[PDB]
């Protein structure tokens, strides 16, 4: 049903020179996805 | 009549830190040059 695409790795990029006294340190993961099979998945509503 | 210097590359630095999400390439090659025989370059104006 869920297919998840996204890429395996989280990439780092530690930053001493934006900020001179500080680090800030920057962290990104790339990830999607939504349903592929709308069979494959049933729902259980509580209305009536 | 004209002589050109120059360092024959391209200097190319990537900056993933200035502009965060984005890379920022900075690039800078080196020339220079005038005439050194003012004897070898002839022109025509078109005044009178």
């Amino acid at each position: 049903g869920y297919t998840i695409a996204e890429r395996p790795d989280l990439r780092v990029l530690r930053d001493p020179f934006s900020a001179k006294p500080h680090v800030l340190f920057y962290a990104s993961k790339r990830v999607g996805g939504d349903v592929s099979d709308f069979a494959a998945i049933k729902l259980l509503k509580f209305a009536a």
